[PDB]
C-alpha cells in the first residue's frame, strides 16, 4: 500500500517500513492540522507580524505565549517601567495580548526603546522578562556578566536598510567560506557587521567563493559559545551591531555574487534565565512550555534546554524564526546546527555509529523533532526553491538529505564532518612515511553518494575543541619568523606550505559535493582560536585574524592564498564537485601517490618526502591531449616550477572500452606525467577539435 521514492536508492531501507510510515503519518498528520487551522506553512511561519511587538491600523499589538502566568503587563522606558495602565489580557490559548494606540500619531513605543515581558506566576513578585520574539536586545559591554535588555527595533524609513541586491542563483556547487564576524576584524576587539561587509566580503569572494557560512547572528549572551547557546532567538546579535547593519551586509555579499546562509540553532535554548527562553519555565507542564520538563528537558547537557517540538507554539515560534531569517534578512538559506542532538534522544553523545541501521531507526530516533525539520524544509524550499539548507550531524544518518516528498528529512547537504580527524590523527602521531594512500581515500570517498555532503579539511568545530589548525601542525612557532619570501624557506616551511595546498585540495576534489573553508585557514593562518576567558586574563589576542599576514608582500602566505583562489577558480572553470564521475585508479603505497579522477580532470598526488617520479603512467578516461589545469609547484603558489604548463602530454591505448583486464588501472587510455614530491597536478583534455 505504503512505498517511498527513498527505497529506490537504497534497499536497506525497506527493512524499516514500520519507522517511516510513522513518521510520514505524524508530519503528514500535524502539516494537514496546520493547513486546516492555521493557512498552511507559509502562512503559519508569518508568526512574527503577530507575536511580540508589531505595529497595524494606527495602533501597536504586542503578543506574547505564557500560558502559566496569571497576570501579565508590558514594562518598558515608555511607561517609566510601570504596567500599571498596559495590563494584557490572556485568550483561551494562554497567549497575552495588548493594543496600544498611537499617542501624537506617533507608535506609543519610541524605536530603539527597552522593553520587558511584566508576569507574576501565583499571587507573588512580579517576573520580568525579555519577550521571546525581541528582534534587538543590548547589553552594557563596559560591565562583566552584564544582563541584556529587550529592545524594540522598529526604524523609521530613513533609518531603515533597503535591498539594492538580487539574491545570487543557485550555484552548481556551494564553495563557502565559513566565517564568525566578531572575531573577523585584525584588531582584538569584537569586530562588526559593516567591517566584515566592507573589508572581509571582498576577500571572500576575490578567492573564488560562491557563499558565506555566516555563523553566531542569533543572539547569544556568551561570546565564546560560538554563537550555538541561543538566548534571543529573533534577535541579530548585538555585539556587532544592528538588525539594518546585517542587512547592509547581506545586501553586499549579494552584490559581489555571493549567496550568504545562516547558522540555524534550533537544536537547543540556552540555560540562561535571567537573558534568555529559558526564562519562560516558571515549572508548568510541557504542554504550556517551550521545552520538556525533567530529564527530558536537558539530558544533562551543558548550556541547554530542550524543545518539546511537538507543541504548537513551538512550531510556530521556531518556523516563524526560519521565514524571518529568510524574509528580513534576504538568506540564501541555512545551516541547521546541532541536528544530531535533534534525531536521537540520546543526541548520539557516546556513540557509536558503527553503521548498523538500528542504531538510526529505533525507539531512540526522536519523530518530534524529525517532524519539525521535514515541515521546516518543506516551508523554506516553497519560500525559496534556490535554497540550501546544510544539516550539521555526524551521525551520517540515511535519507536526512534526500527531498521530503521522497519521504526523506529534507535537507540539501550534509557536512563531512569525519574528515578532519584524519589529517589531524595524520599530522600529529604517524610520520609521514607511515601514511597511508588507501586510508586517505577511504576516509574522503566513504560517504553516501545518493546524497550529497560539504567537505572540509578543517573549520570552527576544531577551534571549538581546541585543536590547533592544520598549518600550526604541521609547521608551529617557525611560522612567526620563517615566513620572509626574502630569503629561502626553511624544509620544514617549504614541507608545511606545499602539503596545506595538498591537503584542502585532495579533500575538496575527493571529498564531497560542496567545499568549506573557515576564515583564515585558506592562507594557513597561524596560531589557534582562544577566546577572551579567565585563563588568557580575557585576551582578544587569539579572538582575531591576522589580514596583515595575508596582504604583506614580504611574506609567504600569498602563496596559499593564490593556491586557495586558484583552486576554487579551477572548480569555477571545470564544475567537477557537481560531478558524479569519480573514480581512484590508483593508490601507490610505496611511492605515496594518489591517482584518481573526478569530472574532467586527472589529478596526481606525490606526498612522498623526495623522491620525483619521471614518467609515471596515469589512467585517463578519454584519449588526446593533456596539459596541466593546475599546478601546486607554480612558481605563484611558493612552489619550484619544476613541472612546464605548456607541454603536452599524449595518451596511449590500453586494451579496449569496458574490459577490465585488459585495461590500464581499469582505465581505458593512459599518459605519462613529471611529479616532483610534495606536488598535487589537474590534468585536462586540450579541445580538438575547437580551434582549430
Ligand atoms: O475549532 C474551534 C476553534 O477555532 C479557533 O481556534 C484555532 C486557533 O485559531 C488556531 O491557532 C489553532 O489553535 C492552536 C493554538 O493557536 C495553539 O496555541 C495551541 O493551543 C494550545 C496552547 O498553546 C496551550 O497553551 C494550551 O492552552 C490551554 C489549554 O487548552 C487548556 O486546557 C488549559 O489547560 O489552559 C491552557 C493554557 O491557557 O493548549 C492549547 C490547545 O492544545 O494549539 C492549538 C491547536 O490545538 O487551532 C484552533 C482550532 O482550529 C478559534 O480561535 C477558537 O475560538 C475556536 O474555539
Ligand atoms: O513514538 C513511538 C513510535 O516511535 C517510532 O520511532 C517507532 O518507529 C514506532 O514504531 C513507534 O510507534
Ligand atoms: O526588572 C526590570 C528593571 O529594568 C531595569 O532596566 C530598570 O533599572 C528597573 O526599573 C526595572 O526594575
Amino acid at each position: 500500500v505504503d512505498h517511498l521514492p527513498i527505497y529506490d536508492l537504497d534497499p536497506k531501507l525497506e527493512e524499516f517500513k514500520d519507522h517511516f510510515n510513522y513518521r510520514i503519518k505524524r508530519y503528514l498528520d500535524q502539516k494537514c492540522l496546520i493547513e486546516k487551522h492555521e493557512g498552511g506553512l507559509e502562512e503559519f511561519s508569518k508568526g512574527y507580524l503577530k507575536f511580540g511587538i508589531n505595529t497595524v491600523d494606527g495602533a501597536t499589538i504586542y503578543r506574547e505565549w505564557a500560558p502559566a502566568a496569571q497576570e501579565a503587563q508590558l514594562i518598558g522606558e515608555f511607561n517609566n517601567w510601570n504596567g500599571a495602565k498596559h495590563k494584557m489580557e490572556k485568550d483561551k490559548f494562554g497567549i497575552w495580548s495588548i493594543k496600544i494606540s498611537h499617542v501624537n500619531g506617533k507608535p506609543a513605543i519610541p524605536h530603539n526603546s527597552k522593553v520587558k515581558f511584566r508576569f507574576r506566576h501565583g499571587g507573588g513578585a512580579w517576573v520580568d522578562r525579555i519577550p521571546a520574539w525581541i528582534r534587538y536586545a543590548t547589553f552594557d559591554a563596559s560591565k562583566f556578566g552584564a544582563p541584556y535588555d529587550g529592545v524594540h527595533w522598529d526604524p523609521p524609513a530613513c533609518e531603515r536598510y533597503v535591498f539594492k541586491h538580487p539574491r545570487p542563483p543557485k550555484p552548481d556547487a556551494p564553495r563557502i567560506y565559513e566565517a564568525h564576524v566578531g572575531m573577523s576584524g585584525e584588531e582584538p576587539e569584537v569586530s562588526t557587521y559593516r567591517e566584515f561587509a566592507d573589508n572581509v566580503l571582498p576577500r571572500i569572494r576575490a578567492n573564488n567563493y560562491n557563499t558565506v557560512q555566516l555563523m553566531a547572528i542569533m543572539e547569544h549572551s556568551y561570546y565564546a559559545s560560538f554563537g550555538y547557546h541561543v538566548t534571543n532567538f529573533f534577535a541579530v546579535s548585538s555585539r556587532s551591531g544592528t538588525p539594518e547593519d546585517l542587512k547592509y551586509l547581506v545586501d553586499k555579499a549579494h552584490s559581489l555574487g555571493l549567496r550568504v546562509l545562516m547558522d540555524v540553532v534550533h537544536s537547543h535554548a540556552s540555560n540562561n534565565v535571567t537573558d534568555g527562553l529559558n526564562g519562560y519555565d516558571v515549572g508548568q507542564n510541557t504542554h504550556e512550555s517551550y521545552f520538556h520538563t525533567g530529564d527530558r528537558g536537558y539530558h544533562k547537557l551543558w548550556d541547554s534546554r530542550l524543545f518539546n517540538y511537538a507543541n504548537w507554539e513551538v512550531l510556530r515560534f521556531l518556523l516563524s524564526n526560519l521565514r524571518y531569517w529568510m524574509d528580513e534578512f534576504m538568506f540564501d538559506g541555512f545551516r541547521f546546527d546541532g541536528v544530531t542532538s535533534m534525531l536521537y534522544h540520546h543526541h548520539g553523545i557516546n556513540k557509536g555509529f558503527t553503521g548498523n541501521y538500528k542504531e538510526y531507526f529505533s525507539l531512540d530516533t526522536d519523530v518530534d523533532a524529525i517532524v519539525y525539520m521535514m515541515l521546516a524544509n518543506h516551508l523554506m524550499h516553497k519560500l525559496l526553491p534556490e535554497a540550501t539548507i546544510v544539516a550539521q550531524d555526524v551521525s551520517g544518518m540515511p535519507v536526512l538529505c534526500r527531498p521530503v516528498d521522497e519521504g526523506g528529512v529534507g535537507f540539501d547537504f550534509r557536512l563531512a564532518m569525519a574528515i578532519p580527524d584524519r589529517w589531524i590523527d595524520y599530522l600529529k602521531n604517524k610520520e609521514d612515511r607511515k601514511w597511508s594512500m588507501s586510508e586517505i581515500v577511504q576516509t574522503l570517498t566513504n560517504r553516501r553518494y545518493t546524497e550529497k555532503c560539504i567537505a572540509y579539511a578543517e573549520s570552527h568545530d576544531q577551534s571549538i575543541v581546541g585543536d590547533k589548525t592544520i598549518a600550526f601542525l604541521l609547521m608551529d612557532k617557525e611560522m612567526y619568523t620563517g615566513m620572509s619570501d626574502l630569503q629561502p624557506a626553511s624544509p620544514t616551511i617549504n614541507r608545511g606550505i606545499a602539503l596545506q595546498k595538498m591537503i584542502h585540495f585532495i579533500t575538496m576534489a575527493l571529498g564531497g559535493d560542496g567545499y568549506l573553508n573557515f576564515m583564515g585557514n585558506e592562507f594557513g593562518h597561524p596560531e589557534w582560536i582562544d577566546f577572551p576567558r579567565e585563563g588568557n586574563n580575557w585576551s582578544y589576542d587569539k579572538c582575531r585574524r591576522q589580514w596583515s599576514l595575508v596582504d604583506t608582500d614580504h611574506l609567504r602566505y600569498k602563496y596559499m592564498n593564490a593556491f586557495d583562489q586558484a583552486m576554487n577558480a579551477l572548480e569555477e572553470e571545470f564544475s567537477f564537485l557537481s560531478s558524479s564521475k569519480q573514480i581512484v585508479s590508483d593508490m601507490n603505497e610505496k611511492d605515496k601517490v594518489i591517482v584518481f579522477e573526478r569530472g574532467d580532470l586527472v589529478f596526481v598526488f606525490n606526498f612522498h618526502p623526495n623522491k620525483t617520479y619521471k614518467g609515471y603512467k596515469v589512467g585517463c578516461d578519454l584519449p588526446g591531449k593533456y596539459r596541466v589545469a593546475l599546478d601546486s609547484d607554480a612558481l605563484v603558489f611558493g612552489g619550484h616550477g619544476r613541472v612546464g604548463h605548456d607541454v603536452d602530454h599524449f595518451t596511449s591505448p590500453e586494451g579496449m572500452p569496458g574490459v577490465p583486464e585488459t585495461n590500464f588501472n581499469n582505465r581505458p587510455n593512459s599518459f605519462k606525467v613529471l611529479s616532483p614530491p610534495r606536488t598535487c597536478v589537474a590534468y585536462y583534455r586540450v579541445d580538438e577539435d575547437r580551434e582549430e
